[PDB]
């Protein structure tokens, strides 16, 4: 070290116009006698100065944690933007620059599908909905299950998978009370992905 | 070198008594100096001796590779024994030794449901049928798709995903062209897996 990590902000974060994504660059095996760090910021090579530097943490092995987070635009970001941290120590020899983007390629609509029940399943308390999202390109996706406007707790979303052609897939399942089921309670898988209109898309089902 | 790696078998051919299960172990960097290896294979630390080990073939880096094949009883490596390779060099300092057997753990059963497509899906050439395969352990695990006996091949299936009470789910979707669904061909979801009764299930459905 000093080693440098950047990451990157997540979908939902890039898709919602009111939320705010953050490159996030992380600085770690900062040492006592040479504490000092530098960062700079690029936007395509063009130097930007609004990022919150936070101030150097201790870890328990002797070295500081450094984090500089800058915020980015939702169009900058989706339009392909290249971010890079530049990063100087006077421990290190020279400048440690990482970059990032957003994952290249053509984007591709996610199609959305929920499936109910089966009879089989109506026999046990715990009852399955599945949401079935294919299609889609990049990977970068938010699915989320929700009812009455709130979040559905005992789901899970599996990691994007590739297809043949190229474009991506997953399944969520929300796992739900039978009698919930029975009484007639709408339920909603939610998708947000670059490629939708309004970036969103929402698809019901009940009993 | 010389490197050892040890492969086991794969799980439909532990769960199916049919099939033939194998452990694999193959030797690389293998020099020209010093050709001779010698395979030693144990099963719970005893000794056995029904390995095959075939012919050291030359790789185009002037190494051999050399493979030993055990096969295993089907049973034994569902009772967990451990498989053993051993491979003596002249080049190496000691002999190497590479142990595996099967993944740890109470053994559950999956659920498997399956379910028809979407009627908004019917749009496309193509249909998309679900079956969700849920509370099973371990992972090891085969999910195939059949219709008359025969296998449908264009599916694709997540990897299996660990849930919150410790059990894995995944699902495996095939896509088939619209008209065989609507015409009232059944498809299949098999399930092959430690915990089930007979090693296997099988769901289907067609349209109603
Ligand atoms: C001293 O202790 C230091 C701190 O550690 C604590 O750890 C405890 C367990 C314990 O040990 C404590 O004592 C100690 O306090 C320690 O620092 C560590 O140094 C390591 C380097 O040696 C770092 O390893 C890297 O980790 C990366 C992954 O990081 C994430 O996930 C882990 C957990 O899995 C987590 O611990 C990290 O904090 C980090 O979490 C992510 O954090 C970001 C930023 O905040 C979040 O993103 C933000 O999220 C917010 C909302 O919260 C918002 O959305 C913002 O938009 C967004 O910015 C993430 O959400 C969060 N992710 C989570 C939780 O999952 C790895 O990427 C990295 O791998 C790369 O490098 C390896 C070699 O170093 C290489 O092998 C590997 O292949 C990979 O290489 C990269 O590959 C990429 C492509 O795949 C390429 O693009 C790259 O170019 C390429 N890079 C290369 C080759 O360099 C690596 O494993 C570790 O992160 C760091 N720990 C922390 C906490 O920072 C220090 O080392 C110790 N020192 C000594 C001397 O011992
Ligand atoms: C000279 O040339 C040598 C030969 O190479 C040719 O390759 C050409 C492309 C080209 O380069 C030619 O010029 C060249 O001739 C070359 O040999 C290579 O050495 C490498 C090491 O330096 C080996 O790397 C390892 O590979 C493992 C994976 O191997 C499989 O998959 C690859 C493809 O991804 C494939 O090429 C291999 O053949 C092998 O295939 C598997 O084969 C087995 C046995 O047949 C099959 O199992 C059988 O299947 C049948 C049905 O057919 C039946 O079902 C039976 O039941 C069953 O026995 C598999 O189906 C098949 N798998 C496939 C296709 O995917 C890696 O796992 C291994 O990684 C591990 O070790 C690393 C460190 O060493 C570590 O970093 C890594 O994380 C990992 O760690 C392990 O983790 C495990 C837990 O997850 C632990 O249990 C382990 O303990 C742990 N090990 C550790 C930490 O060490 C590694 O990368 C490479 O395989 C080998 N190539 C061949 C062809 O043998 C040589 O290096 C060259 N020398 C020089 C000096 O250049």
């Amino acid at each position: 070290g000093p080693s440098v990590f950047l990451f990157p902000p997540k979908p939902k974060d890039t898709l919602m116009i009111s939320r705010t994504p953050e490159v996030t660059c992380v600085v770690v095996d900062v040492s006592h006698e040479d504490p000092e760090v530098k960062f700079n910021w690029y936007v395509d090579g063009v130097e930007v100065h609004n990022a919150k530097t936070k101030p150097r943490e201790e870890q328990y092995n002797s070295t500081y944690r450094v984090v500089s987070v800058l915020t980015v635009l939702h169009q900058d970001w989706l339009n392909g933007k290249e971010y890079k941290c530049k990063v100087s120590n006077k421990a290190l020899p020279a400048p440690i620059e990482k970059t990032i983007s957003k994952a290249k390629g053509q984007p591709r609509e996610p199609e959305v599908a929920t499936f109910p029940p089966s009879r089989d399943e109506l026999t046990k308390n715990q009852v399955t909905l599945v949401c079935l999202v294919t299609g889609f390109y990049p990977s970068d996706i938010a699915v989320e299950w929700e009812s009455n406007g709130q979040p559905e707790n005992n789901y899970k979303t599996d990691p994007p998978l590739l297809e043949s052609q190229g474009s991506f897939a997953l399944s969520s399942r929300l796992r739900v009370d039978k009698s919930r089921w029975q009484q007639g309670n709408v339920f909603s898988c939610s998708v947000m992905h670059e490629a939708l209109h309004n970036h969103y898309t929402q698809k019901s089902l009940s009993l």
